[PDB]
């Protein structure tokens, strides 16, 4: 019952954001208007027509009358959301409208907080990036997977909104919110799921491994992963941000060094653009290309020196104070200054 | 045995590299000597840093590579770590030629003059060629996890099949 109380709060929460628009008298709004007896035979009216009479009603003789002017503070929904997760078991619909909720606040999901609590034996990081072993994944592969899901279903969503109503909320409840990810990143999910839960069915683990070694390539960008720059981009950042917020050397390291990964693996794709040279797509790619987010030709220098800014900062991580100096002073941006000073 | 009744524990050409690294750096060289002790330590500093004809002893290398990966993994210092351990893997590159000799039945060149006094008490022995072919990959797999390529480290620990790549597989 405590795990189901979570769920309400974060969905109702979340939902409450929503609905809001970001209009700050919201709540005050709807409590003046619908928080009285007239405002719940209106509510009876929309729900039930003529069938059920105020008497005959829950809904109808309830006291909602004792409503608090209450907007959902982000810290508690925060803490709501990782009691939801208990419910739901880490299925992926969850965790992507989870993850679009916080997106579409422009704040970045605490996705290490909910894998940990899903896969809590499962190593942050691998000192093995070239290995395709399904017994190599960590945690840094899992949030990176989860980061492109939910930004492929945001710019889904949003291509498919450019001609709706205004009212219109930008994510619908999960009960009639429709599929936010592909039938081949279910079956990834699902797989590593099984695998590392030990629910998998018996004689199924084969053919679960070789669904997970074929994509887990694409994950850690090896030879031909077919990947769209933007995605890359996406990773380093999330990447980058989760990692400077971190208090444990450690981790900062980890984070810092899986984002100078994805930029050592942009970096040659930036030169392809600089070319005019197409990317290659696969014909069933695991993240949808999406051409409203390819990279322009004016924004490669503005990547190659965030790129040089995030080898810097590995550098400084790693202790190399000199070296880190040297390569903020050749980027001459504000944010290779701001490091300098501090 | 204490210091005042203690024989010398070094050799004249030890002390005569140590005392000219001292006096140029200290600054305490005489006036014109300076030209002479430099050449005394170029000679010498390319035998330190294993370079072509060193003349070496493989277990000088072998002892100089423990002694700094233990030094170097004791260091709470991301950027100390990596420049011990970064020596560390340069002497091991350096004596798996040497061990190949060795496993060949081979005979090391000695100097006629070395700097460090070869001991034939302390040559590898063909059996222990193995143990320490396998400390080496332990040290290259270590480099590679605190240069942060943790996927790398991973594949190169689990081909070496030892304890101690177990112990830093579990860490």
């Amino acid at each position: 019952l405590e795990e189901l109380a979570f769920d309400r709060q974060s969905k109702s929460g979340h939902l409450l954001l929503t609905l809001s628009h970001g209009k700050q008298n919201f709540i005050s709004e709807i409590i003046e208007t619908f928080a009285n007896q007239c405002g719940q035979s209106i509510l009876l009216k929309f729900l039930f027509e003529d069938n059920l009479s105020m008497q005959d009603s829950f809904m109808g003789s309830d006291d909602i009358s004792y409503v608090e002017n209450r907007v959902p503070d982000l810290s508690e929904l925060s803490q709501h959301d990782n009691g939801s997760l208990r419910i739901h078991n880490g299925d992926l619909q969850h965790l992507t409208w989870l993850g679009l909720q916080w997106h579409f606040l422009s704040t970045l999901p605490p996705l290490r907080k909910w894998l940990k609590q899903i896969f809590p034996r499962v190593p942050q990081e691998t000192s093995r990036l070239e290995s395709n072993i399904p017994e190599s994944i960590c945690l840094l592969d899992l949030e990176v997977f989860l980061l492109a899901v939910v930004q492929t279903s945001y710019l889904q969503l949003q291509d498919n909104n450019t001609t709706a109503d205004p009212n219109r909320p930008r994510c619908l409840p999960l009960p009639i919110c429709k599929q936010l990810f592909t039938d081949r990143q279910r079956s990834w999910w699902d797989a590593v799921y099984s695998l590392i839960t030990k629910k998998a069915l018996p004689g199924t683990s084969a053919k679960l491994r070789s669904v997970i070694q074929h994509d887990l390539t694409t994950l850690r960008a090896q030879e031909k992963h077919g990947l769209q720059p933007a995605v890359l981009v996406n990773w380093a950042r999330g990447l980058h941000k989760t990692g400077y917020s971190l208090n444990s050397f450690y981790d900062q390291k980890e984070y810092m060094g899986r984002c100078v990964h994805y930029w050592k693996k942009l970096l040659p794709l930036l030169d392809l653009v600089k070319q005019k040279k197409s990317i290659p797509e696969p014909v069933d790619p695991l993240f949808k290309h999406f051409h409203n987010k390819d990279i322009k030709v004016s924004e490669v220098k503005d990547l190659e020196d965030e790129a040089c800014i995030a080898f810097a900062t590995l550098d400084l991580v790693d202790g190399k104070t000199e070296d880190a100096i040297i390569a903020f002073e050749s980027v001459k941006n504000v944010v290779a200054y701001w490091n300098l000073a501090l």
